């Protein structure tokens, strides 16, 4: 079974929402859905995704971006510059995933630069076992 | 050979010290053991590791988080803020484990954030190859 | 096939150009090039990368690093504190590769610290798939 993928943001996101990266670069099983930002698992197993979500600068100090097993905070990250200056906020996780489970990145507060095609704010991940 | 863990820190660190993460959501082979804060290698081969340790805001300027392959450093990481915001000491290494060796992420100074369950400090790896 | 590598930057660098990591790690199938700082393909398929390339402190304010697949930019990513302190551009992809393919770690613009045998400055990949 071949699962992998990466999105950038591309769209600029601010206040609280899921993260709905719209740039997708790669996605083997086409288990990524821009539409909704979620990665839905079809095959059970062990899962590493990470994430790299870009604060946006020059308008505001600190954003907060998480990321979630359907209903559950599963990684926590903020970004904050007192100057406000560009920021990342980013984390891996490994999760095992039982078929239908979502993976989502949501953006709690703050402001996320969204960086056309220039994949500033990502999100990946890959199968690491099959159950 | 299924081997692939992460965990959270959960409770706050400063000072010199291992990272003890505590809050250990994956740990297939049980080779991440919370009360020594080490990853044992049990199965050689060659092992991606990945580390995210947020420095407290509010108190404190700069934070040093390093990963360790038994004695030595084998990745560095700084954290650092003039006007005391919270920012992180990442990075990520691919290396060959012996078993026996251990691997770990020690602060070398500063103030880590302990997020409970909120998972904002984290550890993480699997193995890529069996030798 | 066995492709897996992680290097250390080592050497400062300032200004627009590759970024050749000198301190390598780990080189599983001899793929990456610390004479060009250039990883190039050999078995086509899908491989993960990661960066976290280091700001130098108290001299500048911005710094970008950028992952690229030979002419074209796959990952952006931003430093920047008004207080010139130390602050890092990381990120990671997920992409399909063809046979002779290059992917390497561009400075864009400002001062990357280069940290001896630290390994503060880092680029690591392997492959997931082969095709
Ligand atoms: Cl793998
Ligand atoms: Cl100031
Ligand atoms: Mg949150
Ligand atoms: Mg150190
Ligand atoms: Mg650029
Ligand atoms: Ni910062
Ligand atoms: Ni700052």
């Amino acid at each position: 079974p071949r699962v992998a993928f990466y999105a950038g943001l591309k769209n600029p996101h601010e206040g609280y929402e899921v993260l709905k990266f719209d740039d997708v670069v790669t996605n083997l099983g086409n288990n990524y859905d821009a539409a909704s930002g979620k990665f839905t698992c079809n095959i059970p197993g062990t899962y590493f995704f990470t994430y790299h979500v870009l604060m946006r600068g020059g308008d505001g100090t600190s954003m907060w971006a998480d990321l979630c097993k359907n209903g559950q905070v599963r990684a926590s990250a903020i970004a904050q510059d007192a100057d406000q200056n560009y920021d990342y906020a980013s984390n891996s996780v490994i999760l095992h995933l039982d078929a239908g489970d979502e993976v989502f990145i949501k953006l709690d507060g703050g402001k996320a630069h969204g960086g056309n095609s220039n994949k500033y704010s990502t999100f990946s991940g890959f199968i690491i076992y099959s159950d």
